């Protein structure tokens, strides 16, 4: 039934930081599994990234590719075991939302299924320690609210920028919409995903501005210089998975190139597509020009921005 | 017979700088260059320089265009006195190599012609030196190696950096490749010479890479960032031909704009040449697009970037 199908579900879902030591004699079997796994396990997974969101497409697909709900778990199961985690829960949930066998089923809690997260590094370390220091049944609770000193004014926006609904929200949204989501392979396609990715994260961010002037504060200005130094923020969460940590950002540094890329890259690519808004039309692979129509317009932007796989280049 | 030949250009070029005292009292006397008559003899020549390339440019399509070698000779002879020596090298260089009256006809050896350039200054004037302190047939010997405290580890590389035969190799196969090379005037074109610029100079980057590493340090790092101040180098190399040195660097100023050229051009090409990589295609004088087909699109490239005079824009 539908119930003993979410009941296999769940299991995907749990440990996943321990379900790795793959115990796994040879991939080779596994000519499905073969294309990933790339990603080591206790990385972090980058949501953004292109390498990593290749990987994760190639996952999904091999979850969508499942024959039936049956075959569906086992190659998750076994997938499991040797892939990075954070792709793996991404992959699994991005085939729980489309795939029509899982005509059936929630996906456990991204709060429930990485608290650490959701909390900070204290109270994860406190209901840890309280579980070592007594040894019994009973339930532990522990506080989070903690007790500091409030120096930054950027403290009072906390309710909402650390709220548990508005985070796992974000999660769901870039499941239900991946940028990597390739339409031919589904077969079906999502529509207005550009647009959505744009009215979604504008929506955010006009959200968050009336919480600023709730708070009496200004609203928020754009990243529209590349040079600026940004300010500082420490997320004081500790993954558990690793004994690492989200590393906090210090106070104001200039933008610092990466191996993968650079910052005149970056700016390229920025004037690139505001010359293509002010030109009304953007170059396809083909070289052929698309126009920025009323209809079309946001969408094709927003599928080169974010950028998607549908980008037309 | 054709060794012979070879016995009276190796003095046309012998000492060169003392064969100039142009010694024609009309300027109008040789009409044959009113089209230049810009660079003067004592000045360095860059072969780099877009302005001096165009020179020496019209100097080998004289020789070039020579009936006959005798001809060569004599235009060459009367030439020479006149136009930068530096130049003259050049042009002569060039003619020796593809004009059908030269084979067999190496030209004198660059080290040879040039030997404040592959030796340092301190084993040019002490040498000098020698010459005047007592004078005797005598023989002069003079060990370059020096003694000196090795503060920069770069210093290590100089074998191969400062290697007589790579530096004589590059000016050779500037000459064979000239960047001002115009096929319709020569009639015969150079195969594939944009891919060969890429070819070659890509060789000299790994090959000096190699050293790197067996020298235990790590591969050179490009020079993407225009605004990085340079490393300094001081080449201890005389000009002779005048009391001039190439002038040294030390290191830790950001760039500056030349009247000839600024840098802010320079990062526009760059942007210009990856956008057209990017989306494929080239465009012409023509306005017309050419693709950069696997089979061609190095070569195009090649002379883009060099630039040479085969740019198609």
């Amino acid at each position: 039934t539908v119930a003993d199908k979410q009941a296999r579900l769940m299991p995907l879902f749990k440990h996943l930081t321990a379900l790795t030591r793959e115990k796994l004699p040879l991939d080779q079997r596994d000519e499905r599994l073969k294309g990933v796994g790339i990603l080591p396990r206790g990385t972090l997974f980058s949501c953004f990234h292109a390498r990593h969101l290749a990987e994760a497409t190639e996952l999904y697909v091999a979850l969508y590719g499942a024959k039936d709900f049956n075959d569906f778990i086992h190659l998750c199961e076994q997938a499991r075991q040797i892939v990075n985690e954070g792709m793996f829960v991404y992959a699994v949930s991005v085939a729980v939302l489309h795939r029509e066998d899982c005509k059936g089923i929630t996906v456990p809690p991204i709060q429930e299924v990485f608290p650490d997260r959701f909390v900070p590094a204290e109270t994860i370390n406190r209901a840890n320690k309280e579980a070592s220091n007594h040894p019994d049944q009973q339930s532990i609770v522990v506080e989070a609210e903690e007790t500091g000193n409030i120096l930054d004014p950027e403290y009072k926006l906390s309710y909402f920028r650390e709220d548990i609904g508005i985070n796992a929200h974000h999660w769901h949204w870039h499941i239900v919409y991946p940028a990597t989501w390739n339409p031919t392979v589904m077969g079906k396609e999502k529509d207005r995903k550009g647009e959505l990715f744009f009215y979604m994260h504008q929506q955010m961010c006009a959200r968050y501005d009336s919480e600023r002037l709730s708070n009496g504060l200004q609203r928020m200005i754009p990243f529209h210089n590349f040079d600026e130094p940004l300010e500082g923020y420490a997320p004081h969460l500790t993954s558990l998975v690793s004994g690492l940590q989200y590393a906090s950002r210090p106070e104001g540094y200039s933008i610092h190139d990466l191996s993968d890329v650079d910052v005149q890259d970056m700016v390229r690519w920025r004037e690139r597509i505001l010359d293509a808004i002010n030109m009304h039309y953007i170059v396809d692979k083909d070289n052929n020009k698309i126009p920025l129509d009323i209809e079309h317009g946001t969408d094709i932007l927003g599928d080169i921005i974010e950028s998607s796989d549908e980008s037309k280049n």
